[PDB]
C-alpha cells in the first residue's frame, strides 16, 4: 500500500504541482523552443 500516515504524501494541495495542466510547460510542443 501508499496511504499516508498523518496528511497525504506527494499528493498537490491546490491542484497539481509541478505537472502540465494543459499539456505541458517549457517542454517543446512542435520543435525545441529557445535551446
Amino acid at each position: 500500500w501508499g496511504q499516508p500516515h498523518g496528511g497525504g504524501w506527494g499528493q498537490p494541495h491546490g491542484g497539481g504541482w509541478g505537472q502540465p495542466h494543459g499539456g505541458g510547460w517549457g517542454q517543446p510542443h512542435g520543435g525545441g523552443w529557445g535551446q
